[PDB]
């Protein structure tokens, strides 16, 4: 039905040692929870990881990566936190921003979650452009094998691919979840920050990788917009779905990641009208069919509240835009709102549409499954 993932003031996490984390909540609790990603598996197991800011909604404070996880459909959470942030300052140090991945990795059932890391750095990711990359900086990667019990650090490339490049001065997951396409390839959609000598501040891409250890990114780029953003797979494209203030923007690529284009069915589909939010995109079979399931906020005060999180078909085949669901339709607290993550998987026979968002500093989740013929026959 509806739950509490993550309940702002109301959860106790214990760091490496054992030791309680000591929060700005009312009674030492963790003060406000953004940002979250699900990922479903072949159990049907949920693990929703999100951003335990533990003093403030700010996102350049003490934070660490929360994980929930429900064996029962979503009614109830075993909690955690799957990565630390290094402890270094006790005002400034985090780990956040999570995108995740479930995949089958050389046969090998994986949850792959990503995030950004900073320890010094006072201001927000955009601030920092004269390095290649910042030296605050740096894109973890975490992986669990075990169903969502136990995640473990994966040594990668990911930051020598960005040293390589050299006109990167920080990466980010794209938030929400990436995906596996069907030849296996691991893909995360990424947001970048150039370094100062670039014109554009902001670019998309992705990543993209074999055996989730080491990594490669694509020549070129794709425009920015608000660079948060999630990659579906058409065909033989790629195809974004990106932040923007006003109209959300869709491009595709046809030759992995070497140009971008217009994708004219989601393109400017959606309003999610002053500043832009994230939004989650994911596709959904039909036959053999593909339809388009997003959420993102209707956001009707055009301010950061980002009111009525809803939930959108995009027909990939006539450009058709539809409302779903509003299952959100709430003014948020602009202290940080709107963000969500969808989820489908077809395990057996049994379909599940899940999501979660962001509510009041709570993240709560919704089972959405009753809307699946709506959406499949949005083609």
């Amino acid at each position: 039905e509806k739950s509490v993932v993550f309940k702002a003031e109301g959860e106790h996490f214990t760091d490496q040692k054992g030791n309680t984390i000591v929060g700005s909540g009312s009674g030492g609790t963790t003060k406000y929870f953004r940002i979250p990603a699900m990922c479903t598996t072949s159990k049907g197991t949920i693990v929703v990881f999100a951003d335990a800011r533990h003093n403030t909604a700010s996102g350049q404070s003490f934070i660490d990566t929360a994980a929930a996880r429900s064996t029962d459909g979503g009614k109830t959470w075993n909690k955690k936190i799957a990565i630390y942030n290094d402890r270094v300052n006790s005002k400034l140090s985090r780990v956040m921003d999570p995108t995740c991945i479930v995949a089958n990795i050389q046969g090998r059932e994986t949850i792959l979650v990503m995030v950004g890391k900073w320890n010094n750095n006072d201001k927000t990711w955009g601030a920092y452009r004269d390095k290649a990359p910042d030296t605050d900086w740096d894109l973890v990667l975490y992986k669990s094998t075990d169903d969502g019990v136990t995640f473990s650090k994966v040594e990668t490339n990911i930051h020598d691919i960005v040293t390589k490049n050299g006109t990167i001065s920080a990466m980010l997951g794209g938030v929400g979840s990436g995906l596996q396409l069907n030849d296996g390839k691991l893909v995360f959609p990424v947001q970048m920050v150039r370094t100062k000598n670039i014109t554009t501040v902001l670019n998309t891409s992705f990543i993209y990788s074999t055996d989730g250890i080491t990594w490669s990114l694509p020549s070129g780029y794709c425009e920015g917009f608000g660079s948060e953003n999630n990659i579906i797979e058409f065909n033989a494209s790629l195809v974004n779905n990106i932040r923007n203030s006003g109209l959300r923007r869709s491009f595709e690529t046809k030759d992995f990641g070497k140009t971008w284009t217009e994708f004219p069915p989601m393109d400017k589909k959606v309003d999610n009208r002053n500043h832009g939010v994230q939004g989650s995109t994911i596709t959904i079979p039909s036959g053999n069919k593909l339809v388009a399931a997003h959420s993102s906020a209707q956001n009707k005060n055009n301010d950061y509240t980002r009111s009525d999180i809803s939930l959108y078909a995009h027909n990939l085949y006539s450009g058709e835009v539809k409302l779903i669901d509003d299952f959100y339709p709430k003014v948020g607290n602009a202290s940080g709102a709107g963000y969500s993550c969808l989820s489908y998987r077809k395990n057996v026979d049994k379909e599940t549409l899940y999501v979660v968002y962001e509510a009041n500093g709570s993240i709560e989740f919704q089972d959405l499954s009753r809307h699946l013929p709506v959406i499949k026959s949005y083609n």
